[PDB]
DNA sequence: AAGTACAAACTTTCTTGTAT
DNA sequence: TATACAAGAAAGTTTGTACT
């Protein structure tokens, strides 16, 4: 889902939500609600797939 | 400028503003608050940049 | 301590209807 | 016909707190 995807992409990363939001440039919360499924598309989708490093297509639709 | 290049695609490809939404997935009356910076981050700004064939970098930084 | 959640108030983006 | 405006709501963001 992007929720999932993005809490195991963040996780090979290392990065807590803190510090990945850190990276985006924005809250730890906003960050949560996201891999919680409480949003679908966060306004900051492409600010966080450079982040991940893998592209938003692949973060949206897995793939 | 986010709306100037989206504008400028659709001018180029040759459709209107309702066409190229009915083929975002969207409306013509977002294309509109987009094109006419009323919209910064749409939650189409994927579906429309293969829609518009670009770049979503390009859309925003049109880098 | 450190890190992940929660929930309310506010903000942008969407949606529908009509005006130009 | 084709682009624009405008009011209500929804989807996201915030920020302060709370859990664990």
């Amino acid at each position: 889902s992007i929720s999932s995807r993005v809490k195991s992409k963040r996780i090979q990363l290392g990065l807590n939500q803190a510090e990945l939001a850190q990276k985006v440039g924005t809250t730890q919360q906003s960050i949560e609600q996201l891999e919680n499924g409480k949003t679908k598309r966060p306004r900051f989708l492409p600010e966080l797939a450079s982040a991940l490093g893998v592209s938003v297509d692949w973060l949206l639709n897995g793939t």
